[PDB]
DNA sequence: TTGACTCTCTTAAGAGAGTCA
DNA sequence: TTGACTCTCTTAAGAGAGTCA
């Protein structure tokens, strides 16, 4: 809503239903050759989902609540920062999984950060294996790798130098 | 359609063109402290670009050629790659630009893979700070870096665990 | 045959808001 | 009030195709 103890109360009722959604153990790829484990809770894959939540994609939700008699909604995993900045040098804040895991809603698992950090945590090498982000990451991004280039820079002629 | 012959022609009045480009010496990073430089094949701000070329966006534009009556058109940054498989896994290659450098056209400057392995150079430590792509990135990425987070994982609660 | 404009679309990380019951 | 659906938009790396003289 609109004040503090309203703004809480809708971190506090979330918290409550999210942490009731059926805890997946899911063993990832920390970096270094090392591997971890994550405690996901996860958003059931059908109605009901649970107080307050309702599906709006294939893959994305939103939390409801009604405060003084008018409906307030929210991208279901923004709810745990409702107190922070909406906006960081002139970029939105988004809600970025940090266990690559968008069915997951454990705050546990999440931070605030502009869209462009957000995907970047994709092709992160993890905790493991030379994560730099300040707001460290809980694993290796699933895009970490070598890659699959069909073809390199190149030319037929002479007229360029890199 | 066009015979092998007639691509490589496309390809050689492509270069000649491009060659002529304003060519700017550009000093970045290549990881681990150290600095390099690139040269960078620029097309102009705003019209005429060049023989062929007309732009289709803000940063976007459309090589030209008139072969046998029959007009042809590719992706400014796609003639270098016309002779090379155009899917791989199951993903549409895409010209990535390994100078970060949209308005560059320098062949030397871009490599043909998925857009995921396209995007993913955004955040490369490097070829001097630990890149691992097969086809070594050209310097580090832009979005390189700590990062700049608003807000961490954090709960008020205790239903969580990670 | 060309140049200089016009328009909408793809991906995969993220969002908004309306219609019914 | 609360649930279960519907639709389209944003970003920044990339695209295809039409009009007119
Ligand atoms: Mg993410
Ligand atoms: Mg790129
Ligand atoms: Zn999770
Ligand atoms: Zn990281
Ligand atoms: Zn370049
Ligand atoms: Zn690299």
């Amino acid at each position: 809503a609109l004040t503090n103890a309203q703004i809480l109360a809708v971190i506090d009722s979330w918290e409550e239903t999210v942490g009731q959604f059926p805890v997946i153990t899911h063993h990832v790829p920390l970096g270094g050759g090392l591997q971890g484990t994550l405690h996901c809770y996860e958003i059931p894959l059908a109605a009901p989902y649970g107080v307050g939540f309702a599906k709006n994609g294939p893959t994305r939700w939103q939390y409801k609540r009604t405060i003084n008699q008018v409906v307030h909604r929210w991208g279901s995993h923004t709810v745990p920062f409702l107190l922070e900045p909406d906006n960081i040098n002139g970029k939105t804040c988004t809600a970025s999984a940090l266990c690559h895991n968008t069915r997951c809603h454990n705050p546990l698992h999440l931070c605030w950060e502009s869209l462009d950090d957000n995907k970047g945590r994709n092709w992160c090498p993890g905790p493991n294996g030379g994560c730099v982000h300040a707001v460290v990451c809980l694993r290796q991004g699933p895009l970490y790798g070598p890659g699959a280039t069909v073809a390199g820079p190149q030319q037929r002629g002479s007229h360029f130098v890199v």
